[PDB]
């Protein structure tokens, strides 16, 4: 068959065009964001409802005083509030390594910082136990939530305060999770075949 | 801007689908191939002409009495015989790491096997202008060919009897190189920027 030889329409899996909070600082090529004051947010271009997905996050620069909740929200996620402050998204803070969720900081890890390489894992099967597990530097964290909310979950950056991170949609990964299957985030970008 | 936001077209880089000793078993994704008695070759669906490029080559499974040699070839390299064995292509052997172009074989590095995973760089003008480089795991093997003909340069495979290997067009590799720059040759996929969206 010559059908895996036809071409497709592809575009990147960036951090969003407009749907961000304005205050936050975002590099040209749509990769890189530093924080401002109150905490803040931004959400990707692409989110995911089925299957199973990751992405990273670097953690640039962390200076003192400074902070991130990282991890995934629906679109209802306040733009003006820290991830995880709502029924919304789903968030693993860098001071404690406390996952928050409505509000609710609970234990899960250690902290993380500058210079880490945070993974982000979720997996929302179809018609199964949704799941959202977190990496640091390769090393599995353990499942934080487990039969969240259904609905469309974006990957989501919020910032406190001016610290820098850098999002890695795939395909090329740092630390690749060796102990679950997943498609690379930017597997969200491929389109429609083309005919010839 | 929107600019980094628009659709772009891409075709994946992979065996040829017609471009192929037929005797050559490969595989439904179109990425391994198992060889079949004496040497046949197989080409990749895009080729080169300038800039600098890379793909990757894991040996899956060498028995004893089985060889490969691989490298680069131009169009009109001969599908029914080695690679290396006309002046369109540029070779690199399994058994004692022998290079060949023209059937000419020279010394080059220490053989390679099964478990190995291979890396194949070019450089062509753009700008000893144009060269060709071969990695084992990563490390640099040497330079093997200075100032090769001009020409349209496809990834290539020739086997003899039944190994089995598999190729990587990128762009993840498993041993990036860090000393040379390139671009995979999964990018020879990229078309036209497009509205769609």
């Amino acid at each position: 068959s010559g059908d895996l030889y036809r071409a497709c329409l592809y575009e990147r899996v960036l951090l969003a065009l407009h749907d961000r909070a304005p205050q936050l600082k975002i590099s040209d090529d749509r990769l890189t964001v530093v924080g401002e004051k109150g905490y803040s947010m931004v959400r990707a271009s692409h989110g995911v409802r089925k299957g199973a997905w990751y992405f990273e996050i670097t953690v640039d620069e962390m200076p003192p005083d400074t902070a991130a909740r990282l991890g995934w929200s629906q679109p209802l996620g306040n733009l003006q509030a820290p991830l995880g402050y709502d029924k919304f998204s789903y968030s693993w803070r860098s001071k404690k390594g406390t996952k928050f969720h409505q509000s609710i900081g609970k234990h899960y890890s250690s902290g993380y910082g500058q210079g880490d390489v945070l993974g982000f894992y979720i997996n929302l099967p179809e018609d199964g136990s949704s799941e959202i597990i977190f990496y640091k530097n390769g090393v599995n964290q353990g499942v934080a939530y487990k039969d969240i909310f259904e609905g469309v979950y974006f990957p989501a950056i919020s910032l406190y305060k001016s610290c820098t991170v850098s999002i890695n949609f795939g395909p090329c990964f740092k630390y690749p999770p060796k102990d679950l299957t997943y498609r690379p985030m930017s597997d969200m970008g491929w389109g429609a075949v083309v005919e010839h």
